[PDB]
């Protein structure tokens, strides 16, 4: 019994944090096999950052103007390219600490696990979730650009975000491992905010399931509702439409429980219209958003109460 | 800028689960140096769990019961012994892994992060507090006894808690490394309950301070209280009450935002008597109790290990 916000053990990706230098910057790197992947901006000096031209910047480099610390111990540079925003270094020394992994893009609404680090060295670990606005909601302050996140279902793990930027309402945001941004952000100190951002449904209504799985069942009512009926209600309180794809995904938490999705609908439509009246659901006064259907069904009982 | 609830990197800890078995019976053990601590009722049967003798079941017990196992490895057993709730297998190897520790017996109001564990394999990480009633809030499943507590100061880990058990109303009870529970519980499957909890209004506090560190200053006013009215108060709301070393502690998150902590306590009135009034603090609409004075100055500042 009981739910929290659970992140995946991090000694997997601890053992990849590395240090990159280029001149005064300084920010996080991740080690895997001979190469050290990190934020492009890491050669931009606080004047280049307007608008950086990334190619010019790098063609000045060589490979021993990257310093590269894992530990205490300084790795040696033997090449550099840049994919779209990342920069990889490739190293002198293959990682014997690399666990089997992927890179894998997420989309909105999947959850991740972030290891925050400062100067190479890991300070905490968290899990949230990539908003339907393409921002996560981390905790970062300067110097934890190139802290990554990731999933690690079984033994493999799966980086899925490389963080690069603040945002001026105090959001975040990164790209994949590819050096893909997620979102409509670029890697320059330009003019740029996040988009008005929504409530993920199909999360909310995988943790009302995660409640009736852990024993509760006040928030539920006698009501069903169609799936277009309840898509225009739920955008009046900007939560995000929930689609087919999203009521299949739902499919096993329903049989589990004995309520079919569109019931469970129909209780979160009430909620939106009643709020809690002094009332929790699950510890907490909000509907919450960042788990999903599968870590739902990873962190609770097969067998309801 | 963001604050979430973040738990210490894992890894340090993650290299010392392994999985003990005794007949049926299968939970987590914590290998340090040449010794495996696990919960002493790995030796119960579920019979056995009504009232048992645990030093007469345990002197049938020879070392080639016990089956550990790290990783893939089989471990030899050479001895065994108790302390308390907690079993003790001395092991012919020590582990190469063990990170630089100590045992560490914590308060109530203080945090610490958990490691998950099923099969000796880590599953996941989150962070919690010691309940004034001495239970944990946590997120467990049959097979997660012998999961462990820790902090982490500089690069020692301070292990402070082995899971033992699951109350009936779902919450929590375990024990130190040196095998003593929190709270007035027994290692028995018998009618046992969680006392009434209280609030801890130092943390609460502390939370106070990190959302105005973060920009949320709306519940700030103009007033200050005494350290006796604010007492009165808290024992009406069940909230724990707030000692001068509680004051004290929160000194330097006073001298950093410039609200001394009997204004912050006026703060805190207010919204016990009226409310939040729709809003919210750090995204929550409830009052968040289990971030210490500590863990607010810790996330805010970026301290790594
Ligand atoms: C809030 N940021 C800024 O005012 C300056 N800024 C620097 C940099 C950036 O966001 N770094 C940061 C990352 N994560 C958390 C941070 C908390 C605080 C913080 N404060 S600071 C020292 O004043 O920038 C910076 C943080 C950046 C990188 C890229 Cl690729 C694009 C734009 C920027 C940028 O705008
Ligand atoms: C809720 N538990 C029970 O009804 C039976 N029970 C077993 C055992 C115990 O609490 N283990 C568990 C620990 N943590 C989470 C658990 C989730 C679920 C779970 N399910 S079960 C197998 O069907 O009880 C057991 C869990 C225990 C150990 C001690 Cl030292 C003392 C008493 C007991 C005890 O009463
Ligand atoms: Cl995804």
């Amino acid at each position: 019994s009981g739910f929290r916000k659970m992140a995946f053990p991090s000694g997997k990706v601890e053992g990849c944090m590395v240090q990159v230098t280029c001149g005064t910057t300084t920010l996080n790197g991740l080690w895997l096999d001979d190469v050290v992947y990190c934020p492009r901006h890491v050669i931009c000096t606080s004047e280049d950052m307007l608008n950086p031209n990334y190619e010019d910047l790098l063609i000045r480099k060589s490979n021993h103007n990257f310093l590269v610390q894992a530990g205490n111990v300084q790795l040696r540079v033997i090449g550099h390219s840049m994919q779209n925003c990342v920069l990889k270094l490739k190293v002198d020394t293959a990682n014997p600490k690399t666990p089997k992994y992927k890179f894998v893009r997420i989309q909105p609404g999947q959850t991740f696990s972030v290891l925050a680090c400062y100067n190479g060295s890991p300070s905490g670990v968290y899990q949230c979730a990539m908003r339907p606005n393409f921002t996560i909601k981390g905790s970062f302050l300067n110097g934890s650009c190139g802290s990554v996140g990731f999933n690690i279902d079984y033994d493999c793990v799966s980086f899925c975000y490389m963080h690069h930027m603040e945002l001026p309402t105090g959001v975040h945001a990164g790209t994949d491992l590819e050096g893909n941004f997620y979102g409509p952000f670029v890697d320059r100190q330009t003019a740029q905010a996040a988009g008005t951002d929504t409530t993920i449904t199909v999360n909310v209504l995988a943790w009302l399931y995660a409640a009736v799985i852990n024993g509760d069942r006040w928030f539920l009512n006698r009501f069903t509702t169609t799936l277009n009926d309840f898509n225009l209600v739920a955008m009046k309180y900007n939560y995000e439409p929930l689609t087919q794809d999203h009521v299949d995904i739902l499919g096993p938490l329903s049989a589990q429980t004995g309520i079919a999705v569109l019931d469970m609908c129909a209780s979160l439509k009430e909620l939106l219209q009643n709020g809690m009246n002094g009332r929790t659901i699950l510890g907490s006064a909000l509907l919450e958003d960042e788990f999903t259907p599968f870590d739902v069904v990873r962190q609770c009982s097969g067998v309801t109460f």
